[PDB]
């Protein structure tokens, strides 16, 4: 009987000032605020005025999230909300048009003891879903312990990046974020708040991780904690050729117990990346190799309560750069601590804005793609497509580290068994600075899509991004597996089967049919 009409501000605001009246939340629905609401990482305008939400919701506890998520579903015409991190999103992911955006930094009412609780005797830390990595870092530090995996940069939130799969250089040895998770408080989109973990509500833990928003939001993430290293020894080597890079970095990240090898079990972290467009000398041998060069990047954690000591590290470095290709007289080395190592990207964060060059447009795009086309993406992306800014990441990831059970997508069919164990992520993170730039970046990634497709490349997105359900479902959730998008589509009748959540991912806009 209730019209299918999108509900209006009008009713999302009776219903919200409501909750505002029965909770300690609080509700703002003035342009400043849902300006900021309607915009991401991905734009640098003041508001995104297709985007705007009707009101940011400013949660004191996990149950007003529960009683708003409960009243939306519950209503005549459900309305859209989405959990707002840090907005690092670049293509609306966290945006609510017309809806309620939800202000995940207001349940540390960002830095907060009571949301960064750790048990030294359990080696954990409880972390609430909007608390940074930072913050997270710090307060395990503070206690000689440590997470195991990580994002580079660190200022994104637990909730964020476990609802992708949060990736960095240590995710080849101890897998990705999401694989680093004991348990997890998730408000379903039907309004319940359920701790789930592999022992309960296994299917709504896996659903959530890597689940884009779609099952509910994560409040609290138990973490695991390792003993933790005092410094880090850091390489950057320079490299003629992707041939090299990538062969050398598959001899780091091989897995020291099962595979073994020469390189295995050194790195604690290991990355690359890829240089287009000490300065005079390293422009004169990019001329030699043809305009573009590449680095690998590695780091050797020692001292605290690490087993690794500062003598090992000198031996370490001693047999990688004798073994590893890279240019000689281009290998750079430094000594830093193992906070300085892990919060390297602030320095260059601080650099960007102190240049008015953070708040700019920036059109990402991440992929995974299997190791065995690695090369022809190099000759047709690094030597193509983005031949002459921003930095151009590319390293490979070990498979196994990767639970097969969750929402994540890798570039492999789950009925295809135990193929390659290593596949890449290649990350394209420019900044349109000069006029003209934004639409030139975001045409050149459209043709590395359109070239991976024609060269039959299989290419999946990290932070995916698709307009319509026959994307989804045949080019990123099926070749991942025959039951990926059924698994998918299951639990997203099981926890928001009003298709309220994060709808800004464009999955779902309307609510699930019989
Ligand atoms: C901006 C940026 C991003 C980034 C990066 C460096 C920068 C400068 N480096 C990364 C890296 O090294 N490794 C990696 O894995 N990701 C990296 N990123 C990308 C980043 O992970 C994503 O942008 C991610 O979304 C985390 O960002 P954030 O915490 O800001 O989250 P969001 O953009 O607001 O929201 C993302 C999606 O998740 C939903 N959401 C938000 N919070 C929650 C909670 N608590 N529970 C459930 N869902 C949640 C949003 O609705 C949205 O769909």
């Amino acid at each position: 009987t209730p019209s299918t009409l999108a509900a209006s501000s009008a009713i999302i605001h009776d219903i919200i000032r409501g909750l505002a009246d029965t909770t300690a939340a609080r509700v703002r629905t003035d342009a400043e605020a849902t300006a900021r609401a309607s915009t991401d990482f991905g734009t640098n305008a003041t508001a995104d005025d297709a985007a705007r939400p009707a009101a940011v919701f400013y949660p004191s506890c996990a149950a007003d999230i529960a009683a708003l998520l409960r009243a939306s579903s519950a209503s005549a015409s459900p309305f859209p909300v989405s959990a707002r991190g840090r907005g690092h999103s670049t293509r609306g992911q966290a945006t609510a048009p017309g809806g309620v955006v939800v202000d995940m930094a207001s349940l540390a009412v960002t830095s907060a003891s009571a949301r960064l609780a750790v048990s030294v005797d359990g080696r954990y830390i409880d972390a609430g879903g909007e608390q940074l990595w930072v913050d997270v870092l710090h307060a395990a530090l503070a206690h000689g312990l440590t997470p195991r995996s990580w994002t580079d940069y660190l200022r994104l939130t637990v909730g964020g990046t476990l609802s992708n799969a949060g990736i960095s250089g240590q995710a080849f040895r101890h897998g990705p974020q999401i694989s680093n998770v004991l348990e997890l408080d998730v408000v379903t989109g039907t309004g319940d708040m359920v701790t789930c973990s592999k022992e309960k509500d296994a299917d709504l833990f896996d659903a959530v991780l890597g689940g884009l928003g779609q099952f509910g939001i994560i409040t609290r993430a138990r973490i695991p904690l390792a003993p933790a290293p005092a410094r880090a020894r850091w390489l950057r080597l320079l490299y003629t050729g992707a041939a090299d890079l990538t062969a050398d970095q598959e001899r780091l990240i091989a897995d020291d117990e099962r595979r073994g090898g020469a390189l295995a079990g050194l790195m604690d972290y290991v990355e690359g990346s890829v240089v287009t467009d000490d300065a005079a000398r390293i422009a004169a041998l990019a001329e030699e190799a043809g305009g573009v060069l590449y680095f690998l990047e590695g780091a050797v954690y020692y001292g605290g309560a690490s087993d690794t000591t500062a003598a090992d590290v000198d031996k370490r470095v001693d047999v990688m750069l004798r073994e590893l290709r890279y240019a000689r007289g281009f290998a750079y080395v430094q000594d830093v601590s193992y906070e300085q190592f892990l919060d390297r990207v602030s320095a260059g964060e601080r650099r960007l804005r102190g240049e008015g060059l953070w708040d700019v447009p920036h059109p990402w795009l991440n992929l995974f793609l299997p190791r065995s086309r690695i090369l022809d993406f190099a000759a047709g992306v690094f030597h193509g497509v983005l031949l002459p800014g921003g930095p151009v990441l590319v390293y490979p990831m070990n498979r196994g580290k990767w639970d097969g059970a969750t929402s994540a997508v890798l570039p492999y069919d789950d009925g295809d068994g135990d193929g390659d164990e290593v596949f890449y992520t290649v990350g394209i993170l420019r900044s349109a600075v000069a006029d003209g730039d934004l639409r030139r970046m975001e045409e050149q990634n459209a043709e590395v899509a359109r070239f991976c497709e024609a060269a039959g490349i299989p290419c999946t997105q990290y932070l995916p991004s698709y307009a319509t359900q026959a994307d989804w479902a045949a080019r990123h959730f099926g070749p991942a597996g025959s039951g990926r998008w059924d698994t998918f589509l299951r639990r997203k009748r099981k926890y928001d089967p009003m298709a309220i959540l994060s709808r800004g991912q464009r999955i779902f806009s309307s609510p699930l049919l019989a």
